This record gives structure tokens, C-alpha cells and sequence, in this order.
């Protein structure tokens, strides 16, 4: 199978006056390529894709294939919805423009069965010929790729090469690999990046790594060089800044975190989501105060 | 305030041929009107909102409108998304179209703070001069409208005149007309529609009604003139097929149990929604046996 792993960043989409700041994006990505990131994640939830139109999905996907041209670096494209016509025609998009692969997120809201996360997932697999990489996160969306289904994805579909798990269930995560080694098991919660990649996971797809990208790249590279000691201490390290960046729901403390960072222009959102409390903003900033905060 | 109350239905959308069978949806609102019915909600979760077309909504929400013209029916449109600037969009469009009112749920997976919940509400509020019924889920959306939230959306803008509750959650219920009894509380939980109900509540938006149009309005309007021993009697007798109307995700088995009474032609969704198990397709058959089902 042919797959996309290592260290990878889910993208915050920054804005200037409501509109994406095209240059600040481009920048953004810069800095993760030079901070040895191995792919990047646009227009995934960490970059509001909910917010975000077609154009601007599109928009966001080219200047990340445009950025990492002539790099290693990859294009792993948010492309993903409830609605499995719209997530064929999604993934058909981000292969026409130049992505590596597909991040594709379980259908929210209307919580399909099994089967229809099966027949969904087929369809999508089906519609490329780049590798899709599912992506659980049940609290979001209120439903759960149960392991023999992501297992009979992964078996069935050549595209289909593993899974994000973001289910703070370590549990789960052994199940998958203990019966389906040959997946690649990817972190999509920061806080438990090491514990993920020392039973074998093979990569991350990091909110902290957009702040933090070169602690983020070495943890994942010395974890896939088995060197787990080196790899938990950044883990350890990390664990502060990982928790309070979710003192609010992602990605309203990274764009803070960001923005206090002098990385982004202006801590601007697109609603529902919004500035935090003065009281989390606060937070942020003092956690902020023992990491070193790589510049452009 | 202007409010729309009383007994409810969350319309199924039956598809024909991978089409919104237009007859089929016609036919099915003039079996609503003719049981009693006082509002039905077109293109909201029980009719697929997720995977029907913006050409789609349009045209169920215009079907809705011209076949409740002449009656006193009301037509609480499903226009909710969880990016703001399209719930305002689709608010606008609801009212523009005929709606009497729009029934708009709480963002799904981007999960927004109780601020930004505020500001989401506030601006589908301000855009539209017709009701604007909140829809508090959490097991779909993965977000809670608190109780704080929902009141005070009730007192600042004028056409926010109550919340559909489908959160298993009496004590909320409580919380809510205690601290507000002027607002207009809806039962999103058909098992749950008498407490609801005999604790102020004004109305349901019922799955069940679908197929038992004539019951739930009775339920209703028994409660709502203080007869709660016969309310109670109908709440008590619907539970068997309130909770099989859940085995698998609605709409699944309310799709399933129209088709078993032979009042939509065909058992088709889209993906990913699928057809029930054996199993669950058999049980709905089961249950549906105690009900006398009202033809056409
Ligand atoms: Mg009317
Ligand atoms: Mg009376």
C-alpha cells in the first residue's frame, strides 16, 4: 500500500479581514517544511473546513501542494463529509489538485451504522487513486469506526491505509494493531502522541506541531528510529502546552497560541467559533512561557 | 412572541430512483395535515438534510409551504448548519421560500463555546423576522446549548422563542422553564414526550409521528388541555415503537416502518445511511404490529 505518514501538522487556515491571508498561510507551511515536518494536513477540522467554501478548500489545498513542491513534504487533504456524494466528490477534488492523499473524517451528525460507514468509506477508496487515511474522532462526530470496520476497510480497499484516531482509547489502539499490523495507526491527540507510537502507530497529524513543529517532528522521528526514550521525554515535555491547547475546543487555543506567538496576524475565527474566555486566553500565555517558539 | 407549537413532524424524505419522490413527500404532508398534525418540519435530520442537495431542501421546503397553504398548518423549515454565515443563508432562504418558522439545530463537530453558540444564534435571529426554534442534540453534535445559553438567546432576540430538546435530560427540562417559563419548550424524544409535556412543554417534533401522525397529535393535545391521565395513556402504549424507532440511527427504522406499512414505495437512503440489519428490519416489523397505522 502505498501511504503517508511521519510527522504531519493539521493546518490552522489563518484570516485577514474574514478572508484567508493567502501569504500567512504559505508562510505557515514554510515554517513547518523547515522544521521537519513530513506532511501537512489542510483544511482538516484545525483549519476550520467547516467554515471554509469550496473556493477557499481549494484554495488552501493549492498553496499547500504549491508549498511542499520540491520538498518531501506532503499534501495529506482534508477532504471529508456526512455526505458520501459529497466525500467522493471532495476526494476526487483534492487528487485534481495535486494532493498526496486524502484525511477523510467519519460522517458526522447523522451517525451512519457500520455498514454505511463501510459502503461510505468503499465509495470514497473507490472514486481516487491516492491514499485515503480515515479518521476517527467520536466526540465530534458522534459516531465510532468500530475496529473490524476500519480492519475490513484496510483489507478491502487498497487505497485505505490506516486510521486517525483521535478517542483517547489506547485500548482500541492495540486492538487495531494486534489484529491488523500492517495498518498504520496514525495520533490525532497530541498528549498521547508517544503511548500511540511506541505500540507501533506511525505517524501524527498534530494541532501542536503548528506551534511547537520542530519538538513535534523529533518525538515522531525518534519514536519511528525506536528510540522511545528520546521520544517520550519530548512527549513529557510537551504535555502541558498538549492539554492547554484544548482548554477550549480546537483550533480556538492554537490560533491563540499562534497569534500570542506573533505567528498569525490577528486571532481572527470564523463563527460559531470565537475568541476564548480572558480567563483561557491568560492560561494560554502562561503555559506558553517554558517552550521555545520556533520563529520564521 | 410569535411561536410555533403543538404536535409536530420531523418529515421523512423518501427518495425514488436516488430522487426525492416529490408525490410520495406531497402525500405523506396531506396524512400529516388530515391526523391532526399543526406543524411538520421539512429537511431536518429525519429527512436527510445532510445528503440532499440545496436544489433538494428548496424544493421539500416548497412542497411543505404549498401543501400547508389553506390549512393551519405550520411549516418549521430545517435550516440549520454548523458555519454561521450558512445557517444565516439558509435561514433567509427558509423564510424567503414560504417557512412559517425554522427550526435551526446547534453546530455539529466544530464544536463552538457557549459564546460562540451566543453569536451563532444571534445572527440567524437577526436575519429573519419569522420564529427560530433552537435544537439541542449533543449526541449528534457533540456540543450542548447550556441552559444559560439557551435563556439567554431567548431574552435577547426577539424570534428565538424556545428550544427542541433531544437530550434525555428531564433535569435540564426543569432547569429551563423554572428559570424561564415564558419560553416554548419542544420534545425532540418521542419516549420522553408526556414529561416533556406535563412539565410545560408546548409542543413535540416527533420521529414517531411519521408513522402514527394521528396518536401523537392526540398525546399533544391532551396535555396541552391538562388531560395528562390520557396523555400519560398514549405516551405509555407508544413506547414499544418510540424505542424501536431508535435501534439503529433515525431515520433507518422510521424509513423502515413507512415502507413495512407500505406508505413510501421504496427503502432507499443516502449514503451513509443504509438499510437496517435483518434483524432490526425484522423487530421494526414486530412492533409495528401492536399500532393501528393510519392509511393515506
Ligand atoms: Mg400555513
Ligand atoms: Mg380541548
Amino acid at each position: 500500500k502505498n501511504i503517508i505518514i511521519g510527522a504531519m501538522t493539521a493546518l490552522i487556515t489563518p484570516f485577514k479581514n474574514g478572508k484567508v491571508d493567502e501569504q500567512s498561510y504559505a508562510r505557515l507551511i514554510k515554517r513547518q517544511i523547515e522544521n521537519g515536518i513530513d506532511a501537512v494536513v489542510p483544511v482538516g477540522t484545525t483549519g476550520e473546513s467547516a467554515t471554509l467554501t469550496h473556493e477557499e478548500h481549494r484554495t488552501c489545498i493549492e498553496i499547500a501542494v504549491e508549498t511542499c513542491k520540491g520538498t518531501k513534504v506532503k499534501v495529506l487533504a482534508g477532504a471529508g463529509s456526512n455526505a458520501t456524494h459529497q466525500a467522493v466528490g471532495l476526494a476526487k477534488f483534492a487528487k485534481e489538485h495535486g494532493a498526496d492523499g486524502i484525511l477523510s473524517v467519519a460522517p458526522y451528525y447523522n451517525k451512519p451504522t457500520q455498514q454505511g460507514l463501510y459502503e461510505h468509506y468503499k465509495a470514497i477508496a473507490q472514486s481516487v487513486d491516492i491514499p485515503v487515511l480515515l479518521y476517527n474522532v467520536p466526540g465530534r462526530t458522534g459516531c465510532e469506526i468500530s475496529t473490524d470496520t476500519i480492519i475490513k476497510l484496510f483489507r478491502d480497499c487498497e487505497n485505505i491505509y490506516g486510521v486517525k484516531e483521535a478517542s483517547g482509547n489506547i485500548d482500541k489502539c492495540v486492538d487495531l494493531l494486534a489484529h491488523e499490523p500492517r495498518m498504520m495507526l496514525i495520533s490525532g491527540e497530541d498528549a498521547i502522541n508517544y503511548p500511540i507510537l511506541s505500540n507501533g502507530g506511525k505517524g501524527v497529524i498534530s494541532v501542536t506541531s503548528n506551534l511547537l513543529p520542530d519538538m513535534i517532528s523529533a518525538l515522531t522521528h525518534f519514536a519511528l528510529d525506536e528510540n522511545y526514550k528520546e521520544a517520550k521525554k519530548i512527549n513529557d515535555e510537551l504535555y502541558n502546552i498538549n492539554k492547554i491547547l484544548f482548554c477550549e475546543s480546537n483550533p480556538i487555543p492554537i490560533k491563540t497560541a499562534m497569534y500570542l506567538a506573533g505567528l498569525i496576524e490577528s486571532l481572527e475565527f470564523r463563527l460559531p467559533l470565537c475568541s476564548p474566555s480572558k480567563e483561557n486566553f491568560a492560561k494560554i500565555e502562561e503555559v506558553m512561557k517554558k517552550y521555545k517558539i520556533k520563529g520564521f
